[PDB]
């Protein structure tokens, strides 16, 4: 009957969904930390600087 | 059927939407309390000086 081939297929079903769902996650977890760092960076980047008060000689 | 397949995937979807999410806010925070300091410090900076009146020797 059709019964058994549909319970057979229903396990694949789960299994390929599960996967796309691992690829989603695994990419935006990556991205977060180099988003973040990127940022944080800048950040210090503009606002650091060195500045010169007098010159004297001898 | 499908309808298995689209809720566990659905699931994954919206997990993935609110990392993105937290990035954004985590950031915008960060350059809050640096943006903020830094047009404090600046004012001082430029308001504020010393000024010799007169000098005497002996």
């Amino acid at each position: 009957e059709t019964g058994i081939g549909t319970l057979i297929i229903f396990i694949a079903m789960v299994l390929v969904a599960a996967v796309a769902a691992t690829v989603l996650i695994n990419t935006a977890g990556s991205l977060q930390q180099r988003a973040t760092s990127t940022g944080s960076q800048t950040t210090n980047q503009v606002s650091t600087g060195l500045i010169v008060q007098s010159i004297y000689g001898m």
